[PDB]
């Protein structure tokens, strides 16, 4: 059992890099929308 | 089994949070467009 | 194991909320462009 | 072991609908910021 | 157990995917929000 859940445990520690790497690029896109609203402005 | 799926339980929260923070980030894009709009408009 | 399984699945199913929460405000976004594009265009 | 492991795969093809849903937005917000661009070229 | 991870990884790698394919939308979102400011500054 342990050697298996360490298979889905790897898996999920992937699917966590992933979201960390999206919410580096969301952080950008909001960086970005602020600069754009201040240039408006 | 149960030691065992307490590591998965674990990942998954820790997903939970990752997921709100990339939650709030699309709250923030939201107010800054909103913010843009308005100053159009 | 499907008592195990309950607390899987219950995790799993807060996971789905959260993203479908997420979709919400995605949403919101791409209304708030629409709206955005659409006075450009005015 | 087989009809537990069925309830799991059934929860993750739901996110998969989910998270395909939450992609549709991205394309949509992508094609309205090509608008945009466009618009102000 | 083996037989049946099998297919758990197997729908993760699935996930893995489509959350890959979501972020090229995002950074595609990304670019153009740079090119816009970029054009607003010219």
């Amino acid at each position: 059992i342990e050697k298996q859940m360490d298979r889905v445990v790897k898996e999920m520690r992937r699917q966590l890099e992933m979201i960390d790497k999206l919410t580096t690029r969301a952080i950008e896109a909001v960086e970005l929308l602020k600069r754009i609203y201040d240039k408006l402005t």
